[PDB]
């Protein structure tokens, strides 16, 4: 129907993306070349029109290039309403506001995701600050989301300085609700955002008339408090200076975000960061690789980042802090095999790891088993009402709900099948640390056959030399007989060992779940039933009101909504929550009893040595008599 | 706007699904539940209208339920037109013909849905023919696909039974096509469609009126030959017996499935298969699990087929027949540690193995490395010419090509990436055999010390005797120098296993390509471009003409079709290839240098045991002496 134009380029009115205050953004195409731009028309400019300060100003604004900002082409003027538009670079896949509409992120990004976000936020607002000019109006709205050409996400910025010539409500500063500190603010709530999938600071009933709470918990900004919700209408306020439960991302990188964001969400500049301090912490965050550990004392996966250039021993300490295990107790295992790391040693230099195949990490302290923590969350209530509004807004709760739950469930298949691998490995290498042993005994018993023939025949051949023979004779029998006591105690080691002998792994291929049994596909089909729906309510919405038939369609597909996430959820508690307790139950089993077995094996090994240095002192005796 | 409707269901005359000669397929839901169904409302029922047969005929296939058969709910009468309507459930994927239409499935289905299909075909065809009924129709396009609960495919059936009261041009039998052998030959072209991606007689020009070399094709069927092509009009045509190169299927599969393929494709029932014979062998191959396996030598990944209770020797045997590997030249290895099978162990026990995680082969023998043999495939030429009906084909078939390349550059990064794994390994468990000679090269030092000791200290205590002394201390040097030999020869050879030894894996790290260089994640960047605009020529040629903006824009993309395409093909040639072929030279390399040191290592141990038995006859010689 009807559609604007311009000298080179045009749009439909339908083809509507973003509507602001003082301008629109259409989707529009080159009149010559076809290609995709963003036309942002803008809408009632008439008392200022400075086609003077403005002109110069676009201009600097369009050679600004960079990898973390959205391009502005040109600046030309509309044919028929002559209103000046701006071309600017089309970002086909919406903003970060969008990527937290989606379930999946309804309780945070991936954490890989969140990565991407926080370094083009930090290189975008940095470029934007090496040029003088200030946001402060930074929102996931305004945070347009492209795909490179590697296939990684690549985020920049959009709508800053129009504040010339003239804070999203949840985004603003204190003060400022009613220095460099109010940029910051609207930073922090955003990373918060990102991470735990909701904002930092709610009220009960929310942005409304009853969001006096709120301006009373932004002003109340205790310690370095990073969020503060109350649960009940006009209740207390529930405060916390970490991360929730159900946020996806690991515990290494929540203690190197937690200081972040307390040190920058405070109305306080006296110990808000600056720009520079800002730019330090997240840069030095940035740089560090990812180094994935699994401890199977605790059946706890572990993702601990330290920079490249740092040694072993900031590892094996960091290491502790989340693990609590001792740097000399700390041993590590990699594809099957133990590995000996120096405490000098770079991390530029270690094997390559993933959280499917990390280093293990194996204690002689006994430490309990903790397995996944993670946040259990039920279903919300499901309302009969028609409210479209409603029906949006609990789509997109009950379906993350689900995501949630399947990313856990997702979670607990990879614990079980490392647990195996982790389990398979350790019997092997243990099963090595006999092998040596049986070459320390052979050593010993080389050493012990031969000596004691030597004495034993002397006397055949050539009151004095008779009680010193048999005082040698007895002590070689002293540990002959010991020998004995330990070559038949460790083949009851080895009958341990062997398959069947009550150290087997065969629990585990039984007790927990498996890929065969497909628990996380049978999950992603119920909940893409759910989020297909859900992408449906959004759509009806934007409508406003619906036909009759389509009325009663959206009646019956919200009630197959409750119907596919009950579906989902009570196999999710009833199939792999049950079947993981159980394997983590058993696992703490066989843990006491690998445990003693090393416990035993260790002992027995000592021995050997201190039977080693028991034939030294007697076959360089007798045998190295002295004469002329 | 106009909308047909019944008793218990209605549905639009724009939501059409298939369109058949006596019926139609319309998408339509239940008016009161609000459930998705299949609507057959026939066309053009009057010369027949028999409802005394068909009233008992459509009752007996309503209760025929089968998992491989769409289900037949009801029959009901339209509104007006009084047509019986046909009441079957939904499916919502389309066809198989829909699934060959994508660009990923133009070289043929990936290997594990290919065994869906099988699978569920020959199911669903059994069951019919338990019934009597017989089908002859059977075609992709009137074979249905489903999601189940598990996430996997379910493939069924459903356009059977027609011919009562009344095959496929391409499909149809050579006696057919101006007994039970008509059923098998459809059914064998389909499978065939289903590995290739493209039917197995084909002429130059197509089915047309230049069809008429098609049926010489048909009625030639020369021995099992499977296929035939002219690649020139009206030229001879080229037979084989065997699978494409572009074949996406594995070679362990290849061999099973030409006899079956080639004993169901002939005109003759002499040769030609029944439905036991055929449900016998197809049985037989589902029945069997996977084996994957990796063969270092040639670089080249293995999958054998073997039922779950055959031993470990026809194991050997078929590794044999894909390896060219003698039975007792094979040499497993599994999770960084080699696994001796048992000759007499059953597949049930064989430990888990995955494409991404197999058992490595190495063998005494030199041979040659084959790499990955892939069928060189460039892009075809782009015309100018505005015809839809063209540009659609031409969009199938440039995107299929990058789907292929992509596959193969897939493939390119996995055997490298196993290949660095199964060095790593070898280089470590060729360490523990070095680790062992030590082992035991310390249990001849332990003898020959102490043995000589005794014969040297027993000429400091205590012509006849001198002579014995003198013969006995020679050769106690003999062995003992070439101890001192082996010592350092070995240390040699620990030089060449330590880092930078001339053995070390770092080139291997360094040639080839890697998952950081996410070069396949950059081919499915623009080869998702090329896919949306496939499914969006598919769309205008359905319209069959298009607006003028709606024309340009058509011929707009169709130039960045192009540009995608070889954008594409350059980094693959000119990144996943070369440095592919170049990890592939210096590969050889290594082997030799491998091989060569594990002939040495075999040696130098054996040598240990040579002196092993030379240094019993004389430990026992004179501290054995006899007197009264
Ligand atoms: O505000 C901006 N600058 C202000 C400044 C001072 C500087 C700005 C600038 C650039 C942008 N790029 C975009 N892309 C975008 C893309 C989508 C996704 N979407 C795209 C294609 N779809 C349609 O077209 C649907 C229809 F209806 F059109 F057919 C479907 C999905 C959603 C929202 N945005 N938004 C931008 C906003
Ligand atoms: O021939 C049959 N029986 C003959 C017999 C003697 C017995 C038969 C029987 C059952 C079937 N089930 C279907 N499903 C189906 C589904 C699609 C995919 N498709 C579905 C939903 N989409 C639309 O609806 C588009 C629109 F336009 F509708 F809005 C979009 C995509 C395509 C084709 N088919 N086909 C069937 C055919």
């Amino acid at each position: 129907a009807m559609g604007q134009s311009t000298s080179n380029h045009l749009w439909l009115l339908s083809d509507i993306l973003g509507q602001g205050a003082t301008a629109n953004v259409f989707r529009g195409r080159h009149k010559k070349t076809g290609d995709l731009f963003a036309i942002k028309v803008f809408n009632n400019i008439s008392f200022l029109r400075p086609v003077d300060v403005q002109m110069r100003e676009f201009e600097v604004l369009k050679k600004l290039n960079h990898k973390n900002i959205v391009k502005l082409f040109a600046i030309e003027e509309e044919t028929t309403t002559r209103h000046k538009v701006l071309i600017m670079e089309f970002c086909p896949c919406g903003s970060l506001y969008t990527v937290l509409e989606e379930p999946s992120n309804a309780y945070g990004l991936p954490e890989s995701e969140f990565l991407i976000v926080l370094r083009d936020v930090v290189g975008g607002m940095n470029h934007l600050r090496e040029n003088g000019i200030v946001h402060r109006d930074i929102k996931p709205g305004n945070i347009m989301r492209v795909i490179g050409e590697d296939g990684q996400s690549v985020y920049k910025l959009t709508d800053f300085g129009a504040a010339r010539e003239l804070g999203t409500e949840e985004y603003l500063h204190p003060d400022m609700y009613e220095g460099a500190t109010v940029d910051l603010w609207s930073i922090g709530v955003t990373f918060y955002h990102a991470a735990t999938g909701s904002l930092p600071f709610r009220p009960f009933e929310g942005p409304r008339r009853n969001k006096e709470v709120m301006y009373k918990i932004i002003t109340g900004k205790p310690s370095g408090a990073i969020s503060g919700v109350q649960k009940a209408e006009n209740g207390p306020i529930d405060w916390s200076g970490d991360m929730p439960v159900s946020c996806s991302l690991s515990r290494g990188l929540q203690v190197l975000l937690t200081p972040v964001l307390a040190n920058i969400l405070e109305a306080d500049q006296e110990k808000c960061w600056g720009f520079d301090q800002f730019f330090a912490e997240t840069s030095d965050i940035l740089h560090r690789m990812v180094i994935h550990v699994f401890s199977l004392q605790q059946m706890t996966a572990h993702k601990i980042y330290i920079h490249s250039y740092n040694t072993a021993t900031i590892f094996h300490e960091l290491v502790y802090k989340q693990t609590k295990i001792i740097s000399s107790n700390q041993e590590l295992i990699y594809e099957g095999r133990r590995l000996v790391l120096e405490p000098g040693r770079l991390a530029q230099h270690f094997p390559k790891t993933t959280e499917e195949n990390p280093i293990f990490v194996v204690s002689r302290e006994p430490l309990n088993t903790i397995g996944l923590i993670y946040e259990k969350i039920s279903l919300p209530k499901v309302h009969p009402r028609y409210d479209l509004d409603g029906d949006a807004s609990m789509a997109k709760a009950i379906t993350g709900v689900v995501c949630y739950a399947c990313r856990i469930a997702s979670t607990l298949l990879l614990y079980q099948e490392l647990m195996r691998k982790g389990i398979r490995w350790l019997i092997e290498l243990i099963k090595d640390d006999y092998n040596e042993t049986v070459h320390k005994k052979t050593e010993v018993v080389i050493t012990l056959d031969f000596c004691i023939r030597n004495i034993e025949k002397t006397v055949k051949v050539y009151a004095a030399e008779l009680g010193e023979i048999s005082d040698i004779h007895t002590k070689l029998l002293r540990l002959s007989s010991s020998q004995g006591t330990i070559e038949t105690s460790l083949q009851d080691i080895d009958s341990r060992l062997s398959p069947g002998g009550s150290l087997a792994d065969a629990w585990a291929h039984q007790e927990g779940t498996h890929p065969k049994d497909r628990n996380v596909e049978k999950l992603q089909v119920l909940l893409n039933c759910m989020t297909e729906i859900y992408y449906q309510f959004k759509k009806d919405k934007a409508e406003r009101r619906l036909a009759y038939n389509e009325e009663q369609i959206h009646k019956f597909d919200k009630q197959k909504l409750y119907y596919h996430a009950t579906k989902a959820m009570t196999h999710f508690t009833d199939e792999c929550v049950k079947k993981y307790e159980a394997f983590l139950n058993k696992s703490e089993e066989w843990i006491r009893k690998m445990l003693h077995l090393r416990k035993q094996l260790l002992s027995l090994t000592n021995q050997c040595f201190d039977i080693e240095e028991e034939v030294s002192k007697y076959q360089e005796y007798t045998n190295e008599l002295q004469e002329t």
